[PDB]
């Protein structure tokens, strides 16, 4: 992961990043065992609360983190660890990180000439993912 590879995701990235919402979509619809760990959303059809004040919140705190983290690199070390700490309680798995990975580069597919920043962001998210899964 160097300058070069950096500087294509974050711009990429900067094209989306308004779009809190339609990112936590993609990812609830990827995998629904997200979703019901939420108490706010479990239960619920997904299309109906994806335009409620509940969503939105949510939505701003999880992609407003990640978007620290792309804002970062490659310095992602310490907000890996704060993310394994609130969600290694949580029970979340493997399965489901993988998931969110895959809802993530579908919307990004399907909102974005993604063919441009592909490389780019895998090198990111391998990184990424390969040190949250070290450490949980
Ligand atoms: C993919 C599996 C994931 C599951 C099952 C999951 C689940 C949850 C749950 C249950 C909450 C608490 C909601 C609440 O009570 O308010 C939460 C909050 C949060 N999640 Fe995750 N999440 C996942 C992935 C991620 C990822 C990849 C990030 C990185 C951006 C992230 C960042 C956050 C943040 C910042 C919060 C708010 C602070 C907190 O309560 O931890 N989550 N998530």
């Amino acid at each position: 992961l160097s300058a070069d590879q950096i500087s294509t995701v974050q711009a990429s990235f900067d094209k989306v990043k308004g779009d809190p919402v339609g990112i936590l979509y993609a990812v609830f619809k990827a995998d629904p065992s997200i979703m019901a760990k939420f108490t706010q959303f479990a239960g619920k059809d997904l299309e109906s609360i994806k335009g409620t004040a509940p969503f939105e919140t949510h939505a701003n705190r999880i992609v407003g983190f990640f978007s620290k983290i792309i804002g970062e690199l490659p310095n992602i070390e310490a907000d890996v660890n704060t993310f394994v700490a609130s969600h290694k309680p949580r029970g979340v798995t493997h399965d489901q990180l993988n998931n969110f990975r895959a809802g993530f580069v579908s919307y990004m597919k399907a909102h974005t000439d993604f063919a441009g920043a592909e490389a780019a962001w895998g090198a990111t998210l391998d990184t990424f993912f390969g040190m949250i899964f070290s450490k949980m």
